[PDB]
């Protein structure tokens, strides 16, 4: 298990654009389109981001190189981040890639509110974040997955993944 197989078990794939758990457009792996409800305006950003004329459509290989760059970028979000970069820098090979996936589900910013969570984590205290990363409207809205990463974190195996 690696990131990228478990976030492709967390986001699955799909080459049509579709509507994420939030509703907003997406495609691929998790690929975020817009937070805007026009399905050209998804469209529009698809196209730019492929860089051809998609007609909302893409291949595996497309899928697959937008996965690439969005894992690139949420590792690169967190070492750049203040908050983040101290804790990302305190976990074992395991964790980490839980911490990655948070990021690429909801963004560096997002991320970076968890302060209380982030700190727990930072004093290798597991069972205590686990309880308190459970606290929020994350484990709320998508329960099943933020199972396995808070298990994740909780133990520090890739169980929840196998
Ligand atoms: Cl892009
Ligand atoms: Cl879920």
């Amino acid at each position: 298990m690696n990131i990228f197989e478990m976030l492709r078990i967390d986001e699955g794939l799909r080459l049509k654009i579709y509507k994420d758990t939030e509703g907003y457009y997406t495609i691929g792996i998790g690929h975020l389109l817009t937070k805007s409800p026009s399905l050209n305006a998804a469209k529009s950003e698809l196209d730019k981001a492929i860089g051809r004329n998609t007609n909302g459509v893409i291949t595996k290989d497309e899928a697959e190189k937008l996965f690439n760059q969005d894992v690139d970028a949420a590792v690169r979000g967190i070492l750049r981040n203040a908050k983040l970069k101290p804790v990302y820098d305190s976990l074992d090979a395991v964790r980490r890639a839980a911490l990655i996936n948070m990021v690429f589900q909801m963004g560096e910013t997002g991320v970076a509110g968890f302060t209380n969570s982030l700190r727990l984590l930072q004093q290798k205290r597991w069972d205590e974040a686990a309880v308190n990363l459970a606290k929020s409207r994350w484990y709320n809205q998508t329960p099943n997955r933020a199972k396995r990463v808070i298990t994740t974190f909780r133990t520090g195996t890739w169980d929840a993944y196998k």
